[PDB]
């Protein structure tokens, strides 16, 4: 429907990586999603997701979650309510928010574009 950037979580990026809040529930647009080299471990994706505001590189699925990507779809554009996630961080001090649980509220081809203007959120 209209003002679609009234579908995401405005400000929830922000809130992650600014106050550490695990609390919400926040819907969020994947822009991308590839894979990290990872030798013979399993593979795993890294996303760049948007909630209108801010994109951010440096999300990845929980290994769980793999069967999404590879099976069921989530791709580019479609928009999602992250259920869980926790924030890790290595040793060069770079955070990645690391999504556990998540639920496609819609398709990639049921939105069909980037939502919005958002910009990379710094650090
Ligand atoms: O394929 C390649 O050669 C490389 S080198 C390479 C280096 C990094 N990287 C950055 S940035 N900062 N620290 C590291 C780093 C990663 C692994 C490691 F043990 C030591 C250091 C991250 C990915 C990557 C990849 Cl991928
Ligand atoms: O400074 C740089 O250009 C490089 S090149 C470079 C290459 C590696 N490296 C080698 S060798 N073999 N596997 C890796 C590696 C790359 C990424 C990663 F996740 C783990 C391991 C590890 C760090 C590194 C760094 Cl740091
Ligand atoms: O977004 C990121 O986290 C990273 S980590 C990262 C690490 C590297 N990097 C380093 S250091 N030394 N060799 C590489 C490298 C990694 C993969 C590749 F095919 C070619 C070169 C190059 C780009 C990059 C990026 Cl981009
Ligand atoms: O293959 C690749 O492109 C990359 S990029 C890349 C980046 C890192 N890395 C380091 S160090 N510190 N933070 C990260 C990082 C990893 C995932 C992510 F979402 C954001 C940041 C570690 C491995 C790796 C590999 Cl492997
Ligand atoms: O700095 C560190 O402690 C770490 S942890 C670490 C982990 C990976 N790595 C591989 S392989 N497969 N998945 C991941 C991974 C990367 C970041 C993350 F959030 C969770 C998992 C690659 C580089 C790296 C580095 Cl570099």
């Amino acid at each position: 429907g209209s003002h679609m950037v009234g579908q995401l979580s405005r400000g929830a990026i922000a809130a992650i990586m600014q106050k550490g809040d695990t609390n919400i529930k926040p819907i969020l647009q994947v822009i991308n999603i590839r894979p990290i080299t990872t030798g013979n471990s399993p593979p795993r994706y890294r996303l760049l997701m948007s909630d209108g505001l801010n994109t951010l590189s440096s999300f990845m699925l929980a290994t769980q979650l793999n069967p999404l990507v590879e099976e069921e779809q989530l791709s580019s554009n479609c928009v999602c309510q992250i259920h869980r996630f926790i924030v890790n961080t290595l040793k060069d001090g770079r955070r990645v928010v690391i999504l556990m649980e998540l639920e496609v509220l819609k398709s990639a081809e049921a939105v069909g574009v980037k939502i919005g203007n958002p910009v990379p959120y710094n650090e």
